[PDB]
């Protein structure tokens, strides 16, 4: 239950490390301390900025001996503007070099919309607009697919796709790799229910992102929903002697769900992987889900007119 089983035959364990945001002064500490008490996946991005000194963690503690690179998993994500065929495998590669690693254990396409190559991570025209490219999501898919054949990386998946994206991609003619993940926003007021149900039909292994309500988005308001700090959630967790976010990192994890919480913090890293020795009654996982009111932190809104923006299908 530590681990869950991929379609390559790998196996992922069920708790991660996030690092979005992590600032880079703050983030090397973060990664050593979280391998140190017992973290073995990390989730990683190149538009996170932060790759190069995550790489200094995971050097530090391969020298060490504290890990064998086998025993970790190292997740990271191909971003918008490097969509095209022949981006690809310089992407996946400069992504290497930060981590500073011969292998990733996944990729994903961060999102399934392409943007115009540059330097920019979101290119925007005179008139403010994001540029999109003309590439589609299999074309894509066929150069993830030859990093596979490369050796470049182990098991390849997409992130924030919706089931007709997921669909476009299982139906493909010749397809030679399924995703093996799809990694979306899961939490208790986006239970995700439909879509969870179809990947895990289909074998593919969702990963749950901002499992906390990812308190500091830099979008972030007041009047907006708090789960850590939901009355609801807190009594559940009172019940169980747990805190609030262990609570909300056990309850995808009863769902068959991998989890990745973000923390720079030694004592947070430290309590949220306290999640594997208690249990949320039925009880309270059909209480937990009852608390959906489809509220997402991550909707590339300044994206929402491109031709594959994820989030107008119902699932
Ligand atoms: N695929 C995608 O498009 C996508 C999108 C969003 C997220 N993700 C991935 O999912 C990871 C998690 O999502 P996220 O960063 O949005 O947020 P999150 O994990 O839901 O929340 C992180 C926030 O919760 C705080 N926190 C962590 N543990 C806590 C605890 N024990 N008690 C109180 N506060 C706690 C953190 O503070 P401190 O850090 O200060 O402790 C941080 O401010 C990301 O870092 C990224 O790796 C992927
Ligand atoms: O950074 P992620 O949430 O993993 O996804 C990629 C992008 O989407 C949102 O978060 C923002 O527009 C940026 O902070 C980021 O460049």
């Amino acid at each position: 239950a530590s681990r869950l089983l991929l379609n390559n035959g790998a196996k992922m364990p069920i708790l991660g490390l996030g690092t979005w945001k992590s600032p880079p002064g703050q983030v090397t500490e973060a990664v050593k301390v979280a391998i140190d008490v017992g973290y073995r996946h990390i989730d990683c991005a190149h538009v996170y900025q932060n790759e190069n000194e995550v790489g200094v963690a995971i050097q530090e503690k391969l020298r060490e001996q504290v890990v064998k690179r086998e025993e970790l998993f190292i997740v990271s994500k191909l971003w918008c503007t490097y969509h095209e065929k022949g981006l690809v495998k310089g992407a996946c590669q400069k992504t290497l070099s930060d981590l500073k690693l011969d292998y990733l254990d996944l990729y994903l396409i961060h999102w399934p919309t392409g943007f115009k190559p540059g330097k920019e991570f979101f290119p925007l025209d005179e008139s403010g607009n994001v540029v999109p490219s003309d590439t589609n999501i299999l074309d894509t898919w066929a150069a993830m697919e030859e990093l596979v054949d490369e050796g470049l990386v182990k098991a390849i998946g997409i992130s924030n796709f919706n089931h007709l994206q997921v669909e476009m991609i299982l139906n493909k003619p010749g397809l030679k790799y399924k995703p093996a993940v799809n990694q979306i926003e899961c939490h208790p007021y986006l239970t995700q229910e439909k879509l969870i149900q179809y990947c895990q039909s289909k074998g593919i292994v969702v990963t749950a992102y901002s499992p906390l309500g990812s308190p500091d988005r830099p979008w972030a308001k007041p009047e907006d929903p708090s789960l850590l700090e939901d009355p609801r959630i807190k009594a559940i967790a009172a019940k169980h002697n747990k805190t609030t976010a262990q609570v909300l990192i056990r309850f995808p994890m009863q769902r068959n769900l991998v989890v990745i919480p973000k923390s720079v913090t030694p004592e947070r890293i430290a309590e949220n992987f306290k999640v594997f020795d208690f249990e949320l009654s039925s009880q309270d996982m059909t209480t937990l889900l009852s608390y959906n009111r489809n509220w997402r932190v991550c909707a590339l809104l300044s994206c929402t007119s491109h031709k594959d923006y994820p989030f107008h299908e119902e699932f």
